[PDB]
């Protein structure tokens, strides 16, 4: 798009891409805007580190981060799949 390439190496764009889509479900509702700035902060400085998180401590460290999101990002480390298990 002149300036502003796709990224070479896809670091973290698989999460920003789940913070991103459903951050947006979150302002597009009603009452969902406590959530919004929790992946759309979250998804903000993933999607714009220089680095990527090895543990859910590494997300939790980033400015604009806290604990809700932050955990959602060490189960992405820990293994990576997200069964439907609710309990």
């Amino acid at each position: 798009m002149s300036k502003r390439k796709a990224p070479q190496e896809t670091l973290n764009g698989g999460i920003t891409d789940m913070l991103v889509e459903l951050a947006n479900f979150e302002k597009n509702v009603s009452q969902a805007i406590h959530k919004y700035n929790a992946y759309r902060k979250a998804a903000s400085v993933i999607a714009k580190y220089p680095h990527k998180i090895k543990s859910g401590a590494e997300a939790k460290k980033l400015p604009g981060v806290g604990t809700k999101i932050a955990e959602k990002i060490d189960e992405f480390l820990a293994t990576g799949k997200l069964r439907k298990l609710e309990k």
